[PDB]
């Protein structure tokens, strides 16, 4: 089997992504952020605390004649970013772009964070990380690539994120009219849970590249690009005016520059990001500061290549019996 389903930005600026998922029987659509950073799919639903829902669609068990109470199951979660979730669990029938799981863990939250009430556009989540990092107690539950994966023709997805347009996420195929040139593969490690890598180094517009190992994840569930201080720097000190703000919380920069390009390695392979990409607009509407694409891991503990970086390339998730990360130019 394969699957194949568009995903959208959510705003003008690609904070996030957003793809169409069927959840039960009659189908019910809830537009989830597929976030290759965490292993939870979880929802908004009829058991969200009401003063927590604000214009999300809400998934409604008992709706579905194919839902069953996971009896006794809760889950509970933190994102990097502060924000959090929690509640019970469902079984369930879910269908991604064609691709359908019987028995995927569906995750109803009873409570959500602030930062997820005041964004309507967003359902919920399906996690893409490894099914070790599932927060589901007492029993851990698998992520919806890890159901589907006996499954798939292939056992991989692939990420095919917009600039400022719609992409695409693949199930279980790899489509070879959708890059240009070659795929480059890379090792990956799951010893934390993440689709984590080492990058060969970094060129900032037009500059020499610099060769040196950036270990970080592949996370299209964050929207920037965090690297080493080291790196950050380099980059910002390349543009007239930018600086780091404390009272902003990360680089910015005047609103009037014209942003360098910075390239990442894959292997002997180089990734582009345009200068554009990196640039997030006014701090605050009307600003002539804008915020920065590329910033700090510094106190993150992990350095992420966030959207800003896995939308200026075809990344392919190989989730064979060895898991690598493959990625191309596009």
């Amino acid at each position: 089997s394969t699957g194949s389903a568009t995903t959208t930005p959510i705003d003008s600026l690609d904070d996030a992504y957003i793809t169409p998922v069927q959840i039960g029987t009659p189908a019910q659509t809830l537009n989830l952020d597929f976030d290759t950073g965490s292993s939870d799919l979880w929802v908004f639903s009829s058991e969200t605390t009401a003063s927590e829902v604000d214009g999300q669609t809400i998934y409604t068990p008992s709706k579905s004649t194919t839902a069953k109470l996971l009896s006794g199951a809760t889950w509970s979660i933190s994102y990097g970013d502060g924000s959090s979730s929690s509640g019970d669990v469902y079984t369930d029938t879910v269908s991604v772009g064609g691709l359908t799981v019987t028995g995927q863990a569906v995750e109803s939250a009873k409570k959500v964070s602030s930062s997820f009430t005041e964004d309507s556009t967003i359902d919920g989540l399906l996690g893409l990380a490894f099914s070790t990092l599932n927060t589901v107690s007492p029993t851990q539950q698998k992520t919806f690539f890890d159901n589907a994966k006996a499954s798939l023709d292939s056992p991989v997805f692939t990420a095919d994120l917009g600039y400022h347009a719609p992409g695409t996420y693949n199930f279980g195929f790899i489509d070879t009219t959708a890059y240009t040139g070659s795929i480059t593969y890379t090792a990956v490690s799951t010893k934390q849970g993440f689709w984590e890598w080492t990058s060969t180094g970094y060129a900032v517009g037009s500059g020499t590249f610099k060769s040196t190992s950036i270990d970080g994840i592949a996370d299209t569930g964050t929207t920037l690009l965090y690297l080493p201080a080291t790196v950050v720097s380099a980059y910002w000190a390349q543009v007239s005016g930018a600086k780091s703000s404390s009272s902003v919380g990360g680089y910015v920069f005047p609103c009037s520059a014209t942003l360098p390009s910075f390239t990442f390695g894959v292997g002997s392979a180089r990734i582009v990001i345009p200068g554009d990409y990196i640039d997030f607009g006014p701090i605050s509407t009307g600003s002539s500061s804008c915020f920065g694409g590329i910033q700090s891991s510094a106190g993150i503990g992990i350095n992420i290549f966030g959207d800003v970086a896995l939308k200026a390339a075809f990344v392919v998730f190989n989730g064979a019996t060895t898991p690598t990360l493959g990625f191309a130019s596009k």
